[PDB]
C-alpha cells in the first residue's frame, strides 16, 4: 500500500490496480469451475486420480508439470488423453483470451 | 555494449534499455520481499522444508518446477497448500502487472 509516493510507480500502479480489480475477478471463478468439472469427469472415469480432491493434477499442467502420459492400466487412456487435452486447450485459449 | 553500431539494433536497443532501467529496478525488490515473506511463514509452519534457506521451492515454482502435492506427515497440509496458491497467483498478477 505504501507505494503511494514515488510518482514514476504510482502513475501506472493506480490504473493497473483498477484494470486488474476490474477484470481478473471475473477469470478464476470460470478457470475453477472447468478445472472442477474436468477433475470430476476424469475421477469418476478413472474409477473403472483416485478422489476428488485429487485435482492437483490441472494445478501442475497450468504452471508447468502434469506428467502427460499413457495410464496403462486404464483401458479407456484414449478418453481420458482426449480430456487432458481439451482441458490444456481450453485454459490456453482462456488465457490468451485474459491476455488480449 | 558494441551494439552501438548497426542502426536497426541500435534504435530499439537504447530505448530498451532506458526503459528497463527504469521499470524492473523497482520489480525485483518486490518480488524478493514476497518471496522471503512466504519462504519464512512455510518454514515457520512446517517445522512441527527445514531451514530458510530453503526458499528455493519458490524459485522453481516462478520458473516452472516445484513439486506442489501433499505434504503427507505435515498434518496442517491444507493451510501449507492455501499458502502456496496465495504466493503463485501473487506472482503472477504482479508479473502481469508488470508485462501491461
Amino acid at each position: 500500500y505504501y507505494t503511494r509516493g514515488f510518482q514514476h510507480t504510482g502513475i501506472y500502479s493506480v490504473m493497473i490496480q483498477k484494470v486488474i480489480l476490474r477484470d481478473l475477478l471475473r477469470f478464476l471463478l470460470v478457470y475453477l469451475v472447468f478445472l472442477f468439472g474436468f477433475a470430476v469427469a476424469l475421477v469418476s472415469l478413472s474409477r473403472e486420480r483416485s478422489i476428488l480432491d485429487a485435482s492437483l493434477e490441472l494445478f501442475k499442467f497450468t504452471i508447468g508439470m502434469g506428467e502427460l502420459a499413457f495410464q496403462e492400466q486404464l483401458r479407456f487412456r484414449g478418453v481420458v488423453l482426449l480430456l487432458l487435452l481439451a482441458y490444456v486447450l481450453l485454459t490456453y485459449v482462456l488465457l490468451l483470451n485474459m491476455l488480449i
